[PDB]
């Protein structure tokens, strides 16, 4: 049964990265009190673990079922929700002016946390709205906010995001939704648009798409694409659910996991659409909704890795299979608990080495998202908006394939019994599958990270961190406790930007380098930001356990995972390093037509 | 594109690098198994899972199994696909001509098996583990036992199960509590429940045979007391047919995250039936003749994946337009370039193919020395095919599932979204993929098999079999041109596995935790040395097909091509794995069991 990590947040939030601090120090944040932060933990954790939780495998083998009126979603997915909106949690972190409780976007993040764990598919449907709203926030005129945003943040409507097509997916420039442009200033919005998350379905009382179309004579690729809030229901005179728009669900898919999230082929037929943000700058307003939903997935990546360990730990405790190495440790049973067996530790320290240490990434990386929203200097906004342009790519990517390896840990420790439905791990591995492939693929995100990030930058987008984890090597170099991390990290920070070097080396001579390192670059970024975190966390650890503690074992679990991480995690380092220093000849020299001949 | 049998590259893997022609003369009773023979063999074999089973594969993972009191149903055109197989000869072939079979070698019986897992693997399970209780009764069941039973299986009209597993044990079958007591008229009857067993019960044929692993009244405790039963669901009349209903049913079957289509029971035994088939309390020794044929049967399962995954991601990485390459529009007279000019695409491409095809080499390199085992009369040759075997086997079993697992995700991730939708396929690629760790020896078991019983109880011995073979490749080839640059890292590589067997078994001498601690880190190892070997001898092969002229210089190209991909790309791996490996056994042992879970 789910149970909510709070000592784990509570440790990365207030210890590791100075949460009390940070919202003192930041505009909003006087209504957000330690006890306040710790009763909306406490009233979020209750949530997950008794409402969501329990209708985590009802959504999997229910699923939704579609009809030509709409879309049912699994037995208690709803009822959940007016709760949830009951509970007012829709409202915690968007604008007092709007109709929200002004708490920042970090507190939001902790709950999503949990949320995700819980019941990522029923998780969604909220998910999804959050970031139309910081899209309407950020480009819709005071009265598409007064309309619109006010409806959302109270979550008695949804919101969608409508890009993708049959014929393209990463390729936005592709799309051919048209809107047509209407004498009273709106739009008629005809095109069919497909994978739509939430599309339709039963929970509320309106849903908002916003749907990337084109112009009639709009230019070519992304400068020809435009931003429209096409609502299922056109408001009425009150602003509510009112006119039926032509906006219908033809279809829901038929897929590997999240099946209690509708999954929807969406048919505009000359749909009334609103243009939100200027004419042709569709896709610079719709990373506002893209960049939210990126960290929103690094979050799913998080969850998957959670759920494995969670299981992983119960069962290796209680699942007796041989005996020790060293002689019979339960020798009054008729075998070992299975956590004895040095495998079976290293599987369950993998996944507890990425849950705990993408939890501090994570975290780390929300303070800089409160900045950037929040603080008043432009010196400390840049600094912010530059690391999460850094981070956003490395957690969705990095978090989403080690959260899918840590789902995989999880099922093996249970062995056969882990392919058998009624133990949830093998639901887990199917729902985090679609983690890697959607807001951005793992290659796409990892083209992003190195060409467009750090290259366009000539190396200054990395600088930041690479800062950071050099002044902590400094700090730190002389602590006996954490020798044995620094010295590695140190090691790792230079080999870090060597690295960059090279690649743009290499990049000048042959542009296919980009994508041949992308991956593997992305991957090794990934595991230096945690070797940082793990050294830090260490530190941390070996600070408290000797000033003493009432939580000794909590401490030194945190010195026995980063030292697990370092000795055990960290070395896949050097493949990634061989890979991408091995040029992009070995990829690009076979002809298209070569790859299949044994047939 | 439908399932297309790789029979050009299984051919460059038997007749071209492994030599064949030569190894089936070179063997008493393989004088049927001619080239032209064997070719017409594998085109009917291809026929049969491209036309009849592959289409089942989709329906099979849709419609699952429906059980009731009375019997499991199987999928939508199983059971006569099963009919059409019976029909073929197909199970008959690689088993003795005295019990009904064709007398073919078992390597050409692997070829097929190759081809139906591809095709469906949920219903080559069906004959498959059927395959493993015949070995068992060839080698272990008395000439009675054999006529009555064996006869059936090689017929195909009797399918077999193996019976291990119960709910409280599947590795550590020495705890297992099925029950068998003799009878007066030196039968015996089975009262136990068993659990997973594949094709435990269905409606495909007239008969289930249950090789089944249950303990006599005084045994002695552990594995030592276990003795192996064949338990029939009807019992044979006179004519040697399907007679009486023995006391055998299945209580239900399983909702599984993949292989729908084969039926996974809990077979309630209630005093049913049985007869002693081998010394008693010597089951597990008997019941390892179906368990090493099934563990290189689950390899193949891996090859599979991989396989199934590559064919789907090459037709859809040229056929899929999105974006453009980074060099300029290479199709600019298109809206967008095949997904195949971006570099990360073409990473996993190769990915796939260097496992796939690398694992194809590694197969029937292993299938070979079965073929010794089984046929050769000289002894040093039976004593080190067996000994190869021996060493292989869980490095295949293991190795090939994990990386079978990841080519399948590959397959998935080049289909971007369109990967998670059930209409493609390659989604159930992954989850019928995840059971192949699972089952026949968990990834662990196998990796503790590998170092703890084989490498380090031997010293070291049971490695040179294979060093030996590596090592005259590389002072063979020191001086060839055109694989000089596979040769070096090969030779380092060869020499470094020695070292590392020797520095583990001096951890272990100090602290017998490290034998654990190193053991998956030491297989998977194991596994890219394999391949290393495999592509740098399919590089050779190439280069000297190549420097003769050929009229398939791609084909060849496209060896060279893959084998320096693995080489650059892949290899490199075993850095992490020796690091892993030599980190000490102190950090998986030192957090106390009750210190893992401190943050709720
Ligand atoms: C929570 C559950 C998840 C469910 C959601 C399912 C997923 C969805 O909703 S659809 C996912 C959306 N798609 C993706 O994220 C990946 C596919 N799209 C891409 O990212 C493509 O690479 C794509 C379309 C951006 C390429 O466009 P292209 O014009 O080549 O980009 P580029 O020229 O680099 O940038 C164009 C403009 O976009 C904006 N932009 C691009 N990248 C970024 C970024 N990382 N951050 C912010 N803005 C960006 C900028 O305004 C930029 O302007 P400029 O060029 O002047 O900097
Ligand atoms: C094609 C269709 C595929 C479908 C797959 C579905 C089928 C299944 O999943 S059923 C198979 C699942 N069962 C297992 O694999 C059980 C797991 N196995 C194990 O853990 C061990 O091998 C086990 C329990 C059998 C032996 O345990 P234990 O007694 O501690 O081993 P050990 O003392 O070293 O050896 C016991 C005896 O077994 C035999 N044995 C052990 N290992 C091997 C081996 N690798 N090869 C051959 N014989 C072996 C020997 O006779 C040995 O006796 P001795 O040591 O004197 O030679
Ligand atoms: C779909 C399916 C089909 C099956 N079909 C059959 C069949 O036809 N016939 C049959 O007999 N069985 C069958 N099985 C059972 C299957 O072989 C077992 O699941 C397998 O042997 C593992 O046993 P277990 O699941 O009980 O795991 P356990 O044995 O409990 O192992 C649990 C975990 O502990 C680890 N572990 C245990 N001991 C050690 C150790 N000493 N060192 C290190 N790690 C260790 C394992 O590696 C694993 O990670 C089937 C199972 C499934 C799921
Ligand atoms: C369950 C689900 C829910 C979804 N929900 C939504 C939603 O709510 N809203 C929405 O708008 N979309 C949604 N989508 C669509 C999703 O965002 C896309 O699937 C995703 O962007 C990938 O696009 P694609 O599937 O068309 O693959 P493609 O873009 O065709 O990519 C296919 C492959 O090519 C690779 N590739 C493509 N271009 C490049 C390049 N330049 N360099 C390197 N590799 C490249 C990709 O990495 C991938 O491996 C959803 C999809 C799914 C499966």
């Amino acid at each position: 049964d789910y149970k909510a990590p709070l000592r784990d947040i509570r440790f990365v939030r207030d210890e590791l990265l100075g949460y009390e601090a940070h919202y003192q120090s930041l505009p909003g944040a006087e209504d957000a009190t330690p006890d306040m932060v710790n009763a909306i933990l406490e009233e979020g954790a209750k949530f997950c673990e008794q409402v969501i939780a329990p209708l985590n495998r009802v959504g999997d083998l229910e699923g939704c079922t579609w009809s030509a009126d709409g879309v049912k979603t699994p037995t208690g997915f709803k009822e959940a929700y007016q709760q949830f909106v009951e509970g007012g949690w829709p409202s915690l972190a968007h604008d007092v002016e709007h109709g929200g409780q002004g708490l920042p976007e970090s507190l939001g993040l902790a709950i999503s946390e949990m949320v995700g764990q819980a019941n990522w598919s029923w998780g969604m449907y909220p998910g999804l709205s959050h970031g139309a709203m910081n899209t309407l926030h950020a480009h819709g005129t005071a009265e598409q906010q007064a309309t619109y945003l006010t409806k959302l943040v109270s979550g008695e409507w949804t919101g969608t995001m409508c890009l993708t097509e049959p014929h393209c997916g990463t390729d936005l420039g592709m799309l051919r939704t048209k809107a047509e442009p209407q004498a009273d200033g709106s739009y008629k919005v005809t095109g069919t648009k497909i994978f739509i998350s939430a599309g339709e379905h039963d929970m509320a009382d309106n849903i908002v798409h916003i749907v990337l179309a084109r112009l009639p004579d709009a230019p070519q690729g992304t400068k020809g694409i435009s931003l429209f809030i096409v609502p299922k229901f056109l408001p009425n005179a009150e602003g509510n659910a009112g006119e039926r728009n032509a906006v219908s669900c033809g279809s829901i898919e038929h897929k590997m996991g999240i099946h209690g999230n509708a999954t929807c082929v969406m048919n505009f037929d000359a749909a009334t659409g609103f243009l939100i943000g200027p004419p042709n700058k569709g896709l610079n307003c719709m990373f506002t909704f893209m960049n939210t939903a990126r960290l929103g997935t690094a979050l799913q990546g998080l969850a998957h890795a959670e759920v494995g360990f969670q299981g992983g730990i119960a069962y290796a405790r209680e699942r007796l299979q041989m005996r020790s190495l060293t002689g019979p440790k339960a020798p009054e049973k008729p075998a070992d608990p299975i956590i004895v067996h040095p495998d079976v530790r290293r599987m369950l320290l993998t996944m507890k080495a990425f849950a705990e240490g993408n939890r501090a990434m994570l975290y780390f990386a929300a303070k800089q998202v409160d900045i950037v929203q929040r603080s008043q200097d432009e010196e400390q906004k840049k600094a912010a908006d530059s690391m999460l342009a850094f981070l956003t790519p490395i957690a969705k990517a990095f978090m989403t394939e080690v959260g899918f390896e840590s789902a995989n840990h999880g099922v093996q420790i249970f062995g056969g019994h882990g392919f058998i439905a009624e133990h949830g791990m093998e639901q887990n591995v199917r729902d985090s599958r679609i983690s890697m492939l959607y807001e951005g693929t793992t290659g796409v995100q990892a083209l992003d990270l190195l060409g467009r990030k750090v290259l366009m930058t000539q190396g200054e987008a990395l600088k930041g961190f690479t800062k950071i984890v050099h002044k902590f090597c400094q700090a730190n170099e002389a602590n006996e406790a954490v020798k044995e991390f620094v010295a590695p990290l140190a090691q790792l920070n230079k080999e870090w930007g060597d690295l960059t070097m090279k690649v743009g080396m290499a990049a000048m001579k042959d542009r296919e380098e980009v994508g041949a390192a992308s991956v593997d670059y992305l991957m090794y970024s990934g595991y230096a930001c945690l070797a940082y975190f793990w050294a830090d966390m260490a530190r941390l650890a070996a600070e408290k356990l000797a000033a003493g503690t009432g939580e000794e074992a909590f401490y030194k679990a945190k010195l026995q995972t980063a030292r697990f991480y370092f000795q055990r995690i960290l070395p896949r380092t050097r493949a990634h390093v061989a890979a991408m220093l091995s040029g992009a000849n070995n990829l690009m020299e076979m002809a298209e037509e070569d790859f299949a001949l044994g047939y």
